[PDB]
């Protein structure tokens, strides 16, 4: 039956539904769009829940009482929501309209000790996320990052019981860098980064930095040094000495930095996904992370953009597939954030190749036999826009004999607005649901097509660095159609 093709699609809800002050400021605004999300057949929404305006006060002083009223609501319109743990800062990446620190308190903290924020080679520190080098650093009023993360998840688990109970939550999400991307805060609009720019190494603060010379030093080789040859944010590669040909990201020196700078993050992500698990366990809802894409600079060797955000990927060495293992263990879910674009689309010097990208990624995830997800990038209303989403949904078209081969778990939207509203927009999205749906109603049982939720089991065993890194291996794609068979028009 057709319905096995069917792909849910999910929205998100406007930044700062709930303000920075703990309110539910425009119930009834919102209640109106939402209706007319559920009669378009979208199945659900996915929201950011603030840990800068949860726990704002101070240590543990959570005030759940805003967001409660936002799950009712989204409840009442029957509709499933994908909640994201945000721990990061809304302000200064692309399209953040409104202004949400992280805890004041925390914030409080890093003017005693800057090194809590990561830092680029020039000192300047950036406060949208705590370095990945304090995960474990009992400094934050006796307790670590990670054990704020814990807390904060198991507080909201407790909190919001009878809704996660009741089967209104999905999905969670958590927040596990910049815009909650696993990533490093490579390409900062706040300092000054613009399109193209290969971006900067953000390994620079006090605890990151005495990491790797201890580490260079059981190496070995003590006298190593921290990158100094890498350029500046809005550099191109062959303009550097570390990115350019024979440059010394080809070095024993720099093939260290790179391997031992993309580690931290996989296991950044494994210890915080412990917390998780172990916070939601026995209730029905998957685990989800998102996964930055990166597309400038992919087509050339040094893949420089990727290496500063902390995705060690080459042509020859795949730095996406052992996420996609670290995630097994967990269960969880690979979201990409960038799926609707094009080659063509992309100005020539970029030497951009988002569409490989997403191939490669995808592969990986169903190579590894994990779920992937997705969404839109940057705002889109077009067909064609639409019809690539659709395509990389379902690779291989559908399958009139059974579910597809291949086939995303899910795609959110990027964003709920008043343009998407609009007459002749709306008109299109619509067109774009019927298509994810496989020309099928919108189906309010996720059993009927296969999207059975079981309550959340323990993580499997701790796999091993080394055999994480088996993943780098590169392997082929699976075969990708032309053009989707389900396209919306235009
Ligand atoms: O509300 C979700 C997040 O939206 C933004 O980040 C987006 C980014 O704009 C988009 O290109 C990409 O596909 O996804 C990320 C994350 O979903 C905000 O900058 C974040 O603060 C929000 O969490
Ligand atoms: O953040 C920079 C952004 O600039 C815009 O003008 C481009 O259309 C986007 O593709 C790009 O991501
Ligand atoms: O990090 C913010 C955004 O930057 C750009 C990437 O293409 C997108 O995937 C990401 O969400």
């Amino acid at each position: 039956n057709m319905l096995l093709n069917y792909v849910p699609v999910y929205v998100m809800l406007p930044l700062g539904v709930v303000n920075v002050d703990n309110v539910f400021e425009d119930p009834d605004g919102l209640k109106e769009q939402l209706l007319q999300l559920r009669a378009a057949g979208v199945d659900g929404v996915m929201v950011d829940v603030w840990w800068g305006i949860i726990e704002l006060k101070g240590p543990k002083q959570y005030d759940w009482r805003a967001y409660r009223s936002l799950l009712q609501l989204v409840q009442e319109c029957g509709l499933t929501l994908q909640a994201i743990m945000s721990f990061h800062q809304c302000g200064g990446n692309v399209g953040d309209i409104v202004n949400i620190p992280i805890p004041q308190w925390v914030l409080d903290i890093g003017e005693s000790n800057h090194d809590i924020f990561y830092t680029n080679r020039s000192g300047t520190r950036n406060k949208e996320y705590l370095t990945v080098g304090v995960d474990n650093e009992p400094i934050f009023h006796g307790r670590t990052a990670i054990e704020i993360y814990s807390d904060y998840m198991k507080s909201f688990r407790e909190n919001m019981s009878d809704f996660l109970e009741s089967g209104l939550i999905i999905d969670i999400y958590v927040g596990l860098g910049p815009a909650g991307e696993l990533r490093y805060p490579s390409y900062p609009q706040s300092q000054g980064w613009e399109f193209p720019g290969i971006g900067e190494f953000q390994c620079y603060d006090k605890y990151l930095k005495a990491d790797f010379k201890a580490a260079v030093a059981r190496a070995g080789h003590p006298e190593w040094e921290l990158p100094d040859d890498a350029g500046k944010y809005n550099d191109v590669p062959e303009s550097t000495g570390f990115f350019k040909s024979n440059g010394t990201y080809v070095t024993e020196k720099g093939k260290f930095f790179l391997t031992w700078y993309s580690n931290k993050l996989l296991n950044h992500g494994d210890q915080i996904l412990d917390e998780a698990n172990k916070a939601f366990l026995g209730c029905k809802v998957k685990l989800a992370i998102k996964v930055s894409g990166i597309h400038w600079w992919y087509k050339v060797e040094n893949h420089a953009a990727e290496l500063t955000a902390g995705y060690y990927n080459l042509n020859d060495r795949d730095g996406y597939r052992p996420i996609a293992r670290m995630l097994s263990r967990h269960h969880a879910i690979l979201n990409f954030t960038c799926l609707e674009m094009r080659d063509s689309e992309q100005p020539s010097d970029a030497k951009s190749g988002p569409q490989e990208l997403v191939q490669q990624v995808l592969s990986g995830g169903w190579r590894e036999d994990i779920r992937v997800a997705g969404e839109n990038a940057l705002p889109r209303y077009d067909a064609t826009a639409y019809n690539q989403i659709i395509l990389n949904a379902r690779p291989q078209g559908v399958n009139n004999n059974g579910p597809p081969k291949l086939s995303m778990f899910g795609v959110t939207y990027l964003r709920l607005s008043d343009d998407l509203l609009q007459k002749s927009n709306f008109n299109i999205f619509k067109k774009f649901v019927l298509k994810m749906h496989a020309d099928q109603d919108y189906c309010a049982n996720p059993q009927k097509y296969n999207h059975a939720i079981t309550p959340l089991k323990p993580s499997a065993p701790k796999i091993p660095i080394e055999v994480l890194l088996e993943a780098t291996k590169p392997t082929l794609p699976f075969p990708w159609l032309p053009e989707t068979d389900m396209k919306v028009d235009g």
